This record gives structure tokens, C-alpha cells and sequence, in this order.
């Protein structure tokens, strides 16, 4: 007898899935030093784990939304959960870092199911008032994962093997599979209809023609790249770069991702009395000053990692205050299907993350902290350059 508890279990398991796909990245980065050392791979493969994971995350959004609309939101979502489980277990059999990285890419495809079909079902199932509550919980999980992940991941690889992490990801996903199997409704409104890739290609051609949309989408990518670059490389900057331990590594996540949360909590308070664009200008100050301080500090003094951390913290506060607003404006910058717009901007900004982490990596390998931070400053400037057009 499940109908009252169904209204709560369905969003909970999707959030559990969202959480485990997220720590599936955030727990793995600290443990990536163990992985590299166990394959004898070289530290340059540490950020590439995330690069491949995110590259998979942009692989199928365009398809999965309209496909699940045609064949069912249940069978497509459940397939994504199974896929994550199977690919999480398959990585234990990887014989080199290339195979590890390749499965890391296959595991990344699991992210595409969250918004394009999972959240689509939340939109199609719940009232606007309840939908807001669920979206908020999804946002709170997206804030906790990149703080919990590195802390728990650093602690994990001093007692347990990295393999065990993937067992944990598959287990949490397995729990969410059984929960979704019982509780998820079937809310696809086009079951039976034919899907036309040629027609769908025209939809994505039309959104890319929208100048104001593309400007906002790229800006979201550019502005979050410093934060994503830090997540990817902080294990190699702090531990192998600065010759520090796991404690320092983990400790330095607190002011940065704490600052992110602080930026979101203030946004929540200030939202009723500030327009979206004023919050973008408001948050722009800590973003620019933060990135500028981190750059200036590590150019004049290469090993000033506390000044770098403080710079990223001030920057992160700006991101928490500005991003949610810019996401909103970008969505409504294109008067086209919300499924296509969301998939487009999710896809576009992740193109920037994947390429950006790779350039970021080479910046640090060839120039250390100074060139790592300077590249992050360029990204801020590119976000700011786009904002003066996008806003004025
Ligand atoms: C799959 N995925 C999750 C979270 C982000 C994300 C990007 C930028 N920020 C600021 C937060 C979260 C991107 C992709
Ligand atoms: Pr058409
Ligand atoms: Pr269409």
C-alpha cells in the first residue's frame, strides 16, 4: 500500500541518485592519488578523471529527454540508474588508467538522466509549490556534495581502498533503484510517437542562433570553471604540489565551499528585495576581487596557498550569490521548450568545464599556482565581458 509515502519517496530516491552521482565525482578526486599510485599513472591523470566524468555528463541530455518522452520516463530513468551501478562496478576490472578514465566517462553519462528525465518527472508530477521545495532540496544536495565528498574521500583512502568507494556508489544507487522502481510515476506525454533526430537537430540549431542565450550559457561555464578547476586539482596542488597532507587538503575545502553555501543563504534572504541582475552585479564584486586576489598573490608568491584559498573563498561567495540568478535569466533568454533549453545550457557549460579543466591542468603543470590562478582570472573576465552585453 504505497500512495501517500510515494509522494515523498520518489523525490527522495532521485535526490539519493543525484547525491551518489555527485559524490561519484567529489569523493573520487581525493582518492584519485591512490588510484594514480596503484596504476602507476602520473598526477596528470588526476584532473582527467573529472574531465572524463563531466564529458560523459554532457553526452546524452539532448536525446534522453525527448526519448523518455516517447518510450517512458520510468524505463529510461531506471536504465540510467542500472548503468551507473554496472559502470561503477566495472571500473574495478580496469587494468590501466586509460580504461579507468574510459569507464569514468561511461559513469559520467549517469548525470544526464538527472535533469533531462528525472527532474522532468518532478515537473510533470508535482504542483508548482511542491516542485519548488523539491528543486530547493536538489540545490542543497548540490551544495553539500562538493564539501562532504572531499572530506569523506580523504578520510576513506587511509582506511579503505578506492575500489570500496565505487561499491558504496553502486550500493547507494541500488537503494535508489528499488525506491524509484516502486514510487516513480509514468509521466511521459508522448508514449508511442516517433522520434526524429533531423527534427531535433533543428531545435538545437535554433537555440544556438539565439545570441542572448548563448552569451548567458557560456558565462555560467566560464564563471564556475575556477571552482571546478579547484575541485579537479586541489589534491595535486595541496598534497603533491605544496607537499601537505590530507588534513590541509580537506581543511582548505571548508572556507571555499562554506563560502559557496554562505553565498546561497544570503541569496535566499535577499531574493525578495533584489532583482536577478542586481544580484549578478552584487555577486560580481566578490567574484572579480576574489579571483584577482588569488592571481596577484600567487604571481608575486608562488606558494601562497592560503591567499589563494582566501581568494577562491571570496570568489565562491560571489558564485553562490550570482549563479542561481544567471541560470534563471539564461533559461528565460530563449522562448523555446524548457527541455531543449536546459539540455543546451547543461551541455554548453560542461563543454567549458571539460576543455577548461584540461587547459587548467596544463597551466598548473607548466607554471604552478600562478598560472593556475591567472587562467581562472581570465575566465572571470570572460564572464564579466559577457555580463556587460547580457545585462546592458
Ligand atoms: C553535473 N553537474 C553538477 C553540478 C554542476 C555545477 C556547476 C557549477 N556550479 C556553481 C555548481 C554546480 C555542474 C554539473
Ligand atoms: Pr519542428
Ligand atoms: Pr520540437
Amino acid at each position: 500500500a504505497r500512495l501517500g509515502r510515494q509522494a515523498l519517496l520518489f523525490p527522495l530516491c532521485l535526490v539519493l541518485y543525484e547525491f551518489s552521482t555527485y559524490i561519484g565525482n567529489d569523493m573520487i578526486q581525493p582518492g584519485m592519488l591512490a588510484v594514480v599510485e596503484q596504476y602507476q599513472a602520473g598526477i596528470d591523470w588526476v584532473p582527467t578523471s573529472m574531465t572524463a566524468y563531466l564529458a560523459g555528463g554532457m553526452f546524452l541530455q539532448w536525446l534522453l529527454g525527448p526519448l523518455s518522452d516517447r518510450i517512458g520516463r520510468r524505463p529510461v530513468m531506471l536504465a540510467g540508474v542500472v548503468w551507473f551501478i554496472v559502470t561503477c562496478l566495472a571500473i574495478l576490472l580496469a587494468q590501466n588508467i586509460e580504461q579507468f578514465t574510459l569507464l569514468r566517462f561511461l559513469q559520467g553519462i549517469s548525470l544526464c538522466f538527472i535533469g533531462a528525465v528525472g527532474y522532468a518527472a518532478i515537473q510533470e508530477s508535482f504542483e508548482e509549490a511542491v516542485c519548488i521545495k523539491i528543486t530547493a532540496l536538489m540545490a542543497n544536495v548540490a551544495l553539500i556534495a562538493p564539501l562532504l565528498g572531499p572530506l569523506v574521500g580523504a578520510a576513506w583512502i587511509h582506511v579503505l581502498p578506492w575500489e570500496g568507494m565505487f561499491v558504496l556508489f553502486a550500493a547507494l544507487a541500488a537503494i535508489s533503484f528499488f525506491g524509484l522502481q516502486r514510487a516513480m510515476p509514468e509521466t511521459a506525454t508522448r508514449i508511442g510517437e516517433k522520434l526524429s533526430l533531423k527534427e531535433l537537430g533543428r531545435d538545437y540549431k535554433l537555440v544556438l542562433k539565439n545570441g542572448r542565450f548563448v552569451a548567458g550559457a557560456l558565462a555560467l561555464g566560464f564563471v564556475s570553471l575556477p571552482l571546478l578547476a579547484w575541485t579537479a586539482q586541489s589534491p595535486i596542488i595541496i598534497i603533491t604540489g605544496e607537499q601537505l597532507s590530507s588534513y590541509e587538503y580537506g581543511l582548505l575545502q571548508v572556507p571555499i565551499f562554506g563560502a559557496l553555501i554562505a553565498g546561497n543563504l544570503l541569496l535566499a534572504r535577499l531574493t525578495s528585495r533584489r532583482t536577478v541582475r542586481s544580484l549578478i552585479i552584487m555577486g560580481g564584486w566578490p567574484i572579480m576581487i576574489g579571483l584577482l586576489v588569488a592571481a596577484a598573490a600567487t604571481v608575486i608568491s608562488s606558494h601562497a596557498y592560503l591567499w589563494m584559498t582566501a581568494g577562491l573563498s571570496i570568489y565562491a561567495f560571489g558564485i553562490g550569490l550570482a549563479n542561481a540568478g544567471l541560470v534563471r535569466l539564461t533559461l528565460f533568454a530563449s522562448d523555446m521548450s524548457k527541455g531543449t533549453v536546459s539540455a543546451a545550457m547543461e551541455m554548453l557549460q560542461m563543454l567549458i568545464f571539460t576543455v577548461g579543466i584540461e587547459i587548467s591542468k596544463h597551466a598548473w603543470l607548466n607554471g604552478g599556482n600562478g598560472l593556475f590562478n591567472l587562467f581562472n582570472l581570465v575566465n572571470g573576465i570572460l564572464w564579466l565581458s559577457l555580463m556587460v552585453i547580457f545585462l546592458k
